[PDB]
């Protein structure tokens, strides 16, 4: 599966582009998991964060979590609670991999966005690969 030399495995927190809606922070999954059937070449399954529905979503309207900067939308953020959760899962499972600690939403938010937007450091975007 997705071996098309596309990239976007399995596993890969990403944002995801959508004709009508904000980069959406998502991840990628095999098809299985959908209740579907495989994605077309070029193409991958994303699970989204926020309420965790699936779409086919090509790779040229994908960019990895690290793009962070060029697709968070401050806006969104402001105007839509499941924008504000889905930034929280994502960077929940972001932490978790790169084994950053931090000390309602809202509120844990901001020191997981000053993370995201600091170059995720000390690990940088490695440490948000799949284990």
């Amino acid at each position: 599966e997705y071996e098309d030399g596309r990239g976007f495995g399995i596993g890969e927190l990403v944002w995801g582009k959508l004709r009508g809606f904000s980069w959406w922070p998502g991840r990628i999954v095999s098809w299985w998991m959908t209740g579907r059937s495989r994605a077309a070449e070029g193409t991958r399954w994303v699970m989204w964060f926020g309420d965790g529905k699936f779409s086919v979503v090509c790779v040229e309207k994908l960019m990895p979590l690290s793009s962070f900067c060029s697709a968070f939308h401050q806006a969104t953020y402001n105007k839509q609670p499941m924008y504000r959760k889905a930034i929280y899962e994502v960077l929940q499972v972001a932490s978790s991999r790169a084994g950053k600690l931090f000390p309602a939403v809202e509120v844990q938010n901001k020191p997981m966005i000053e993370w995201a937007l600091g170059g995720f450091q000390p690990s940088g975007p490695k440490g948000l690969e799949p284990p």
